[PDB]
């Protein structure tokens, strides 16, 4: 059916001077979230939208099937704090995953915190610390439609609020210090009257200590650098309470440095401070990642990547700084990815090879390895355990295993896995699937790991819809994990799925990373090229039969490959994507993805930038001789109205250029497939509940199963 | 309300089929659609569900409907707990669960666990039938539908640990599990290795069903039918016996103090026990409310229409005495001996309910509860408990589960648990109560639910429910949909108490049945006259909804008068009055409709039986531009209850009467049947009442509002 583009206004007085190079933004006006005309474009393409998704008729069929496949229990891994275990859980469908707690292993779960029960389950939790005797909950909620958090605290004892709150707090965590007396977290400043969430470039974050009963004014000032404004926080406290630590970090990069503070050494307490604190700064440079494992008094083991792209165990005491020992060396071959001091005296390393895991036992002391459990194609994540716990939890997932928190008693039982719990999909037969790897050549040579999962025995002839997801940046390693819309694609769509390990992660170290990255960013867009033709050359699918989906610096992938290469797609699905990359270090914390894009106000860094940026680099495929058929894929930009991890704007500029360049501004274009934004009212970036997912997953699917002409299986 | 044009199957007809009812000849055509598992009746199923797929199609509100019914109910229901020993138990649901899980927990401050979880059984297409703990709380005995027949078979879990017993009782309907006090064992009321001969048996722990011991049965009554009792001091077994579907029944009693070794007394045959026949005959309904010693309290309508309780002593058996005697307007709905020495009674004060707690002993009033627009029902405390619990809804009120410590505290009440809807401000909404004039002059109750301060100008959509029939006493309780229908279509509900029902007693039976069935449907047609005439809506706004019974309603009355209504829905209703009692259970419902084989009851039947009173109104002289209203003739294909050749045979009858017959039929609207395949579980009745208002909104031209 023929659309009926919405009117967009274009502004000509927009021209702006890139190093002598000129660049026009027509679409400049689009950056305020709260005008007249920003709402009423987010009105007339959510008509658009609506239209066109009314013409898909799989999207009720989808949506019921993906209903049905979900609703089963959902376990998260469990952490002990005294003698109590917490885990989240939900009994499949409800809108936010309900807080639980119990006395012990044996113990039977009661509600701790049930969001579903605040503002209908809109917001669910973000932090949740309980305290070291388990006597208060701290926990984070989205008092406003951003994803900016509230602190409040809870007496578990009687689920009675604390008068306590603390505002302006993003992804802190609350570090309880030992004497239950309150704890460290890393706020921003408050906003000033007229500013915004959406609008403000949040800066100079501080490192506070909060005591219990007391207002968020009374908080003691660890921290702050004023000087540069642009730097970071994270922080942790460690196992024997002594020493908080101060992570600060320049951008995005894997890379910070390491303060050290002793709780035993301050006379009158934290509230020692009213002056900045005295910190040993053992770190005190961005060369390299440092992240404390485990302590014995002032003799540090930290993870490190300091002359290993792969990461390493090293040892350091803080008082021969300049001395440092390693404890478990760099590997040659894999990702040292995670490691966790656990029964005192034991260490779990997380092994990344050849993108699957590898669980190591080690001896603390020594580093001498004691067992070695390599799992299947799959994730294990979520491990909490701390170095006093004897029972360690991991959840495992897969493209065919919908999740299992699994339970090793390293004291008393130290060889047997025990399942926690073990989630079974509804009307799924695992085993008429299968999941391969498949390594491919890139464009300069490169072999790129790639998971294909489809049904056991497809003739390979092209014939199949083929569903490909990536990410290609900031160190993620991108698992195979489980996905219950997949299984709706591969069962009720005939589907293929095929995960791309590009260039840009971390699969294979910092020398991945770097690869994909800066300079190198244009290699990523190239190895997921690359994957899409071997799937076709291969024969699992053929051009107008591929989909591309991806989210953020993922949906930046999705917009640079079309634009590239548009023949090769049938479907493009980018989720609040990065595509001015001119302009992205200006809104919110998009300052912090300079470390892996570079930035606009360097010559060198505009030079590469210019030349993938999604929102600058739309032109009319079939105008290039020999390109006459070519068009555009059918292509959803999706995206919040109130998110401001990756700011709106983005999207609403793309979709604006993409809908003028290929179809409005000329007579009768041959674009024909749609170009559509579906955009979130009321939401954010993540933390939407159970049906918002639902309901959007569904309209993906069936957009794409229109657009590839992929006829429904029952 | 439905543009594109509708391609009705063609259906055989068969002129054959004639049958003499007294001299009157009465054609069924339509007759092999009686015949569920032919291949014929399969490609009709087949046809109508393609038919009803392309008109749903065009229903564009199904969608909004369902999402937001979907969001309105995904909220915790929790079900009224009772107890055994010091534990707790109680149904409950985190809100989209297929079915709604059984709880346990130790006292009333105890945090709950899951007892049996039927979801991760089957996948959640069966819930729970039977749910019968144990007095020392270590057994659970729970029934299943093994298939999709309602059969329930019997199993025994151990609370301890949830490990199951070997035990597996089959051919249960609807017989509940009476356990003795010494936790060996339990009376339950099964039907032999159709559905006739039921049987009254005791089953020991640990063994199999063909060693259960056989209490009573009547092979010289075949359609006798039975439930069971055992008092609260465990020393007398209660059978009743009942003649059909009507409001009485016999008692015999049986004391388990007097028996010799155990019930293994009636180890070999000796068939039927030694049971004192307190009541023998058909008369009147008798329920024991409590007993000291021999000394019975019970609820009866022995000449008492609106129900009272008296006192017997069964060594002394002609002398009854009223303790709590009838009153003068309000009917006694139920009765529970609580608290050791008192008594709460259920009251219905123009469809309002009232409790009070009297006296045992003395039957003096001492606290009266009248409680609002609304309903309060699953009072489970037995006379040992001092903690009495009952669930309270309304059309507005989600559902609260309500607290009374009658031993500390009596007065007060606490929130054990109350359900809150998410995205419904309850205040913009108000419920009233209006009585109406019926054909003959009879003030009909009825409730009008709909937004406050509404322009009675005829603008708005109205839904209107209701039953008459059986006793039933129609409640206004919440429904969610019912919520998104108010809201998101600016609708107005009307729950009609009509006649046929229980709401005032046995006279208001009485008043519409048999005989004097048409004044339900003369009941219902006025209260639709009101709503018009008072301007709430008009003559194509109002859409008429009803199951089983309830269809019969909705079908007769869109014969009756199709110019009234713009939307008919009517859910496994009993079509063929002629013919009803020839299948499963349906000659049950004789003592309420009459039977075609007696030709007075034949000459009432033949009036409104739905399938043979299809006329086309348009060639009534004042009445050419009616037409039947945009109907959905809900069912499910293998429903046993009330069979589906009823719904078939309508559908059948009305697309020829009114369509396929003629070139081209002044009826446009619509006459579907949204037939459910193999069906129960949450999303199965959303999805059908998604379509139900989806369809509704289409023929009523109801807009979406946001
Ligand atoms: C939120 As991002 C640009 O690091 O994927
Ligand atoms: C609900 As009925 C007694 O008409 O089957």
């Amino acid at each position: 059916k023929p659309l009926h583009y919405p009117p967009v206004r274009r502004d000509e007085t927009v021209v702006d001077d890139y190093f002598g190079v000129k660049v026009a933004d027509p679409y400049r006006w689009l950056e305020d979230p709260n005008s007249e005309e920003t709402k009423e474009f987010v009105d007339n393409q959510e008509k658009l939208a609506n239209s066109v998704l009314e013409e898909c008729e799989l999207i009720d069929k989808f949506k019921q099937k993906i209903i049905d496949f979900v609703n089963f229990p959902r376990c998260g891994v469990p952490f002990r704090r005294a003698n109590k275990y917490f885990h989240f859980y939900n009994s499949g469908l409800q809108a936010q995953n309900v807080f639980q707690m119990q006395d012990d292993l044996d113990g039977k779960p009661e509600v701790l915190y049930d969001p579903n029960l605040r503002e209908g389950g809109r917001s669910g939790l973000s932090l949740y610390s309980v305290s070291e005797d388990a006597k208060y909950f701290a926990f984070g909620i989205h008092s406003g439609l951003t994803e900016w958090v509230t602190i409040k605290i809870l007496k578990t004892e009687d689920r009675s609020y604390l008068p306590d709150t603390l505002e302006w707090v993003k992804f802190s965590p609350a570090i309880w210090t030992h004497d239950n007396k309150g704890f460290f977290y890393c706020p921003y400043p408050p906003l000033k009257e007229g500013e915004d969430h959406m609008t403000r470039s949040a800066v100079n974050q501080e490192a506070r200590y909060h005591f219990l009963g007391t207002d968020q004014s009374e908080d003691i000032l660890l921290w702050r650098d004023l000087e540069n404004p642009a730097h970071h926080l994270k922080c942790q406290i460690t196992d024997d309470g002594k020493y908080f630590l101060l992570y600060i970090l320049d951008g995005c990069d894997d890379a910070n440095k390491v303060y050290c503070l002793d709780l035993t050494k301050l006379p009158n307490g934290l509230e020692s401070f009213r002056d900045s604190a005295p910190f040993m700064k053992l770190i005190d440079s961005f060369d390299a990642s440092y992240t404390a494992i485990a302590n014995d008094g002032s003799v540090f083991t930290f993870q490190t990547n300091k002359d290993a792209p792969r990461k390493k165990l090293v040892r350091v005491d803080l008082n021969n700084p300049s001395v440092w020992t390693d404890l478990v060396p760099e590997s040659k071959k894999d990702l040292l990815e995670s490691a966790h001091a656990v029964n005192e005296n034991q260490l779990i390393l997380r092994y990344l090879s050849d993108v699957k895991h590898v669980l190591e036992i080690r001896d603390l002391e020594s580093g001498a390895l004691q067992h070695r459990l390599p799992i299947d194609i799959g994730s294990v994540d979520g491990i909490t355990a701390r170095r006093r716990d004897s029972v360690v939890f991991f959840k495992f997932t897969s493209i065919l295993t919908p999740g299992i928190v699994y339970q090793c008693d390293l004291k008393n039982d130290p060889t047997q896995l025990k399942i926690f719990r073990e989630s079974v999909v509804p009307d799924f037969d695992r085993s008429e699937f299968e999941v391969k790897q498949v390594f491919v050549p890139s464009k300069d040579g490169t072999k790129i790991p790639i998971f294909i999962a489809a049904r056991k025995g497809i003739s390979l002839d092209g014939s199949h819809p083929c569903e490909m997801h990536g990410y290609g940046g900031f160190g993620i390693n991108m698992m195979p994990t489980f996905s219950a819309s997949r299984i709706v694609f591969l069962k009720h769509l005939g589907g293929v799925f095929c995960l791309a390990n590009i260039r840009g992660g971390g699969e294979y170290g910092e020398e991945w990373h770097k690869a994909g990255f800066r300079d190198k960013k244009q290699n990523v867009f190239d190895d997921f090229i690359s994957a899409a033709e071997y799937l076709i050359s291969s024969g699992y699918t053929k051009a107008r039969r591929v989909a591309i989906e991806g989210g953020s610096n993922g949906g930046l992938l999705v917009a640079a490959c079309i634009n590239q290469r548009p023949d090769l797609f049938g479907c493009a699905e980018a989720n609040c994507g990065v595509m001015d990359m001119l302009r992205f270090h200006k809104f919110t914390l998009g300052y912090l993805w300079t470390g892996d894009y570079g930035c606009s106000d360097k010559e060198e860094e505009f030079k590469w930038l210019i030349k993938y940026s999604p929102i600058h680099n739309v032109r009319r495929p079939w105008e290039q001789p020999g390109n006459e058929e070519t068009q555009y894929p059918a292509t959803m930009i999706l995206t919040a109205d109130h998110d401001d991890r990756v700011v709106p704007l983005h999207s609403f500029k793309l979709l604006a250029t993409m809908q003028h360049v290929l179809c409005t501004s000329l007579e009768d274009s041959p674009q024909k497939n749609p170009i559509i934004a579906r955009i979130q009212r009321k939401a954010a970036h993540y933390g939407r509940a159970t049906m918002t997912q639902i309901a959007e997953v569904a309209d993906r699917y069936g957009f794409m199963a229109k657009a590839l002409e992929a006829p429904w299986i029952d």
